[PDB]
């Protein structure tokens, strides 16, 4: 049918010969994978810079799970949301298949690194606050195409979310308690909503420039501490109507919380407001 024609579609444009590929030095690594520099030789002949995510079920279900998950994502055409290039299956000596994720790089790295270089001299300048409501509109505008599409993040956090070389911030690396919406604490349920709270957490991240969610509390009391009503504060010299915004992400009952669209036109509002 269709929705199997548009998915067969999609599969097919998500491969990337290994040949292609060329890895360079590895900038991140840890438990899940590792990140590494590459280039990639496109159609045209030349050669572009690109990120590669090298990513741990071994078994072939799995893959092809991944594969579809990839291809879904390889759709996604949004200046605010991450362009995944394509990826590749290199394969292990023990048989055991690795996949590649091939991104742009970002030569600026995360926002929340960026945010914290922002306080060291030898960073960035200080970002002021017209910048970090831009970050934050940046933010709104991609998890509003993606809620469009029902797509679901899952871990959206300012060390998700990249910067590009003209500054635009990106919404990445698709899904951390401290950002999880009660009702995902409780039941284990998802929706756009909790994705909404997740994004109110991503703006308080912003305009602290950097700091930790809920200083004082640890993890394993976080869903005590949300069920008597407790709230991040409202940071120092945050504006009140910043503030609202971002509360009105954490409201108890999930069908209360604005939509991304509605937060979106609130946050290019008070934007426009400023001198
Ligand atoms: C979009 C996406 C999808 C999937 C995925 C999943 C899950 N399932 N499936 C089926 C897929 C296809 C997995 N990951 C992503 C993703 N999106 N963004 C990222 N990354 C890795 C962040 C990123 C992106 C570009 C980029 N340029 C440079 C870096 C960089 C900068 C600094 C460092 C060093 N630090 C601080 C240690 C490291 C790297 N950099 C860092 O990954
Ligand atoms: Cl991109
Ligand atoms: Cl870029
Ligand atoms: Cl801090
Ligand atoms: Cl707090």
């Amino acid at each position: 049918g269709s929705h199997m024609e548009e998915l067969q579609n999609k599969l097919e444009d998500v491969v990337i010969d290994r040949n292609l590929l060329i890895l360079g030095r590895i900038l991140g690594e840890g438990e899940f994978g590792s990140v590494m520099e590459g280039n990639l030789k496109q159609e045209d002949g030349t050669s572009l810079k690109v990120a590669v995510k090298t990513m741990k079920n071994s078994s072939q279900r799995e893959i092809e799970e991944f594969l579809s998950e990839a291809a879904c994502m390889k759709d996604f055409s949004h200046p605010n949301v991450i362009r995944l290039l394509g990826v590749c299956i290199e394969m292990s000596s023990q048989g055991i298949p690795k996949p590649m994720v091939i991104l742009p790089f970002m030569k600026y790295g995360d926002l929340h690194t960026y945010l914290l270089y922002s306080r060291l001299e030898t960073g960035p300048r200080h970002i002021p606050l017209q910048t970090l409501l831009r970050f934050m509109v940046d933010i709104a505008l991609g998890m509003e195409y993606l809620s469009n599409r029902n797509f679901l993040h899952r871990d959206l956090a300012a060390r998700n979310c990249m910067l590009r070389d003209d500054m635009t911030v990106c919404v990445a690396d698709f899904g951390p308690v401290k950002w999880i919406a009660i009702e995902s604490l409780a039941d284990r349920v998802y929706t756009s909503k909790s994705d909404v709270w997740a994004f109110g957490v991503t703006m308080w991240e912003i305009a602290t420039r950097g700091m930790t969610p809920y200083p004082g509390v640890q993890n394993h009391e976080m869903y005590d501490y949300l069920l008597h009503g407790h709230r991040l504060k409202q940071p120092e010299d945050c504006l009140d109507e910043l503030y609202e915004i971002m509360y009105s992400c954490w409201r108890t009952d999930p069908l209360d919380r604005p939509t991304f669209s509605v937060l979106r036109l609130q946050l290019e509002r008070l934007l426009e407001s400023l001198p």
